[PDB]
């Protein structure tokens, strides 16, 4: 997961 990524989140930005
Ligand atoms: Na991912």
């Amino acid at each position: 997961v990524q989140v930005g």
